[PDB]
């Protein structure tokens, strides 16, 4: 119930696995001084994908959404600190790319919205129900960063 | 084809001494854009006094134009979706006081008369300063490995 | 080129940006943005120094709590000079609540809360004078000039 | 084929606590050589006394074993040609005393009892670590896009 | 003038397809080396054939010519102390498999035939691939504003 | 606290061509990411006189007097590290003395070509870094404090 353990789930797309840019994307959580809690690598169902992305059944690119998240492996994430969902999307950037700013993940690394590198989620709410859909209990792993004294109060 | 959009990009000689070529093609290069011309030279004040024809009745022109050829540049067409505008973006802002960190500008330079980068501010305009500093046949067509992947 | 550029602000890489090993890319920064280094020190600051430091901030409920973790491990001093580098200073080192700071800046990449928030820079050309002549001696001040001065200025 | 091969390599948990892992999965990435696996996890003791069989009667074996089992740590298995040969010059001598700069364990770590890494001495062992950290379901294979200009 | 030697360095069209340009311009930006040609193209054949004129006999040629005239690559010319010597060094052995990490080849590349960069070999060539590859027009001199923090 | 030998501590001096040609941030960070604790840290122009006494087993070598000449004639960044073997394993991480020796990866390998524009020094013995640190810095100059990291650097 602490805030600083509040956690995300970040999921890196097929094409930023494609294009190499995983660890420059773990490097970046981990010099902001999130905790990594959850990381594994899987090519993701339809069913998954359509459970995870259940709030855009009715969008036209919904198909083609859940089948591109098919078409390559992900890598799956589960970070944690103060305020990482709200964070954690600031440093994605816009989930459009073309508004990303310079500096984001998105803003540095991509450009069009069918191709947009990662995904994180926009709420707390949205992040608990993530993180169970994609890990199980036991793949969520606990320690305490010897850093901790000096990125929280 | 909105994928084929080309935007022209001048590191300009400040760039050039200050040793911001390479990181300047990184970031380009990263953020997925495709390389289509690449030349390096000593523009002339003819060539820039037709680039900068806009600017040719303010205070600062022909200091503009003078210092422009007081070094080498390096020329360079870039192609995707949106590059012109995106590419200014990344720019930052043309008066470097104003550049975001992040940005080239805002990253990497201090004051108006040296801000290291020049980018086209339109398509029409990118177009014009192609055609003024490359001839057709050293812009280069090649199709990205990882097009799939940039572009759905 | 003018004496404007000369302008000096004050940059305090606070305990924990030491600790996390942010000093290199800190210091990097500013280099690679153009701006030049004048003063370098580390130390642990006294409690007189940090009090008479954040002296507009006596009355504040967070202020015995700031004194002391600045004084709980070693700083980076530093004196940096160029054009406007005091606001250009803040601009790169990012909002002061790290929750408030833009990706790209020093404190929206590597920190997370207020009381955590790894640097510190002077806020006005005033304060900068009074904190480089409280932090160093003019001996300690060194100018330079750089090679590259005439493709950073014009 | 021999651009299959594979490797295990695993980050420890200095390397986790000290924020390498992205630094080190970027340069198998920017190498060239593409990830099959990638879990994290807190190795049972079991594992590790398995891992490190060859080491039983080591005097720093019993600690060895209690340290990796201290935190958790990053498993990864990356595929290409000489993958296990190249990963070891990649991480540097296992000592990293001898660790040139350049090198994983020569550019980030110091002592034998924290190198922040391990990767398979053979493609025997690496076949035989994969199996034993990563079950056929965690590992996929998938074609890169740049694997013609990887590879012949 | 010792200091004043030139390479060639070519980046190989694997290179170019990789997204590597502004890493390998980066690298000899801050060793202090000088650019003096900078150009993108698509090599002909006739002109790859003569580049690699030594090399007409041996097994991997044709496959070599049609690599290097798969894509389009980037030619640039580099002056400094020993430029071509220490260029070599930094480029790493011309097969990867021997390229120590901290090379280009080491850091980047696995494969012989896919080896992202050419150097030349030594002055004499060097003076041939500049001539073969530079037109006069194509070639820019300046005075770096570090020459006297780099050259006593 | 932990084996005295790793508290063995080395100078080391980013020369003013290092300062001009913006390479300072860059070499700390490459001191930081390998562990070393930093201890000592001043900014200043040298003397003559320090720096003839620096190099004073080189003063009658036939460069000696510009090489002190060079180096009082911009400011230098004066460090000292502390760690396990941190002068021996400082100076693999400098690269050889002449820059045209130097591997890819180390400081001067990476960032320089010719002897006397070699951007850095480093103690060549403990002895000699005792020596330097004395002659560079202050005891009260010199601050001791815990890398939160410690338990997982050293053994
Ligand atoms: O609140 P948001 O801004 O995140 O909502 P949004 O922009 O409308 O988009 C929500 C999700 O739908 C995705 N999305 C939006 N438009 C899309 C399109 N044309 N094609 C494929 N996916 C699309 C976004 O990537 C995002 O998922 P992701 O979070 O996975 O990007
Ligand atoms: O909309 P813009 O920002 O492009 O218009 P702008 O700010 O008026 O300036 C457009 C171009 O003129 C240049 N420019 C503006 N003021 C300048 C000055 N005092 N000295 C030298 N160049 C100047 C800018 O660098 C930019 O060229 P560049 O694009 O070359 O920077
Ligand atoms: O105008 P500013 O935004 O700089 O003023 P401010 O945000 O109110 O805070 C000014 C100084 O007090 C510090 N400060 C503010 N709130 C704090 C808190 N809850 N706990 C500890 N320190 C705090 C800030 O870090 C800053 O010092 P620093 O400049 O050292 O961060
Ligand atoms: O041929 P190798 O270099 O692999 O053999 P080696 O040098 O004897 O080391 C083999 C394994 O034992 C570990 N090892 C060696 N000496 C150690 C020591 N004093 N303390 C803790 N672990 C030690 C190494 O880090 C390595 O595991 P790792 O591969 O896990 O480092
Ligand atoms: O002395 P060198 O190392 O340059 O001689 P070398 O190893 O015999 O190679 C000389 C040139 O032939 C190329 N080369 C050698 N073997 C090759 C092979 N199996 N396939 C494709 N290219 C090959 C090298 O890339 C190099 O050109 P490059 O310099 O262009 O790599
Ligand atoms: O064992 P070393 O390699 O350090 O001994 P060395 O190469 O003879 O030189 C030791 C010191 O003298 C400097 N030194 C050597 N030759 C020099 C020359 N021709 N010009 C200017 N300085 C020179 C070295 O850079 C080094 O100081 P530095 O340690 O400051 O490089």
């Amino acid at each position: 119930a602490m805030a600083n353990s509040e956690r995300t789930f970040i999921a890196i797309k097929p094409d930023g696995v494609q294009r190499g840019l995983v660890g420059e994307i773990i490097k970046r959580f981990e010099q902001k001084g999130f905790r990594l809690v959850g990381l594994k690598f899987l090519q993701a169902s339809e069913d998954l994908l359509k459970e995870h992305y259940t709030d855009l059944k009715d969008r036209p690119f919904f198909t083609g959404l859940v089948k591109y998240m098919h078409s390559g492996p992900v890598v799956a994430m589960v970070w944690e600190g103060l305020n990482v969902v709200k964070t954690g999307r600031v440093m994605l950037g816009e989930t459009n790319p073309a508004d990303s700013k310079p500096g984001t993940i998105r803003g540095d690394f991509c450009i069009q919205v069918g191709r947009n590198i990662i995904h994180g989620s926009d709420s707390v709410k949205s992040a608990e129900k993530e993180i169970s859909l994609w890990f199980q209990p036991e793949e969520l792993v606990e320690y305490k960063s010897c850093a901790q004294n000096w990125i929280y109060e």
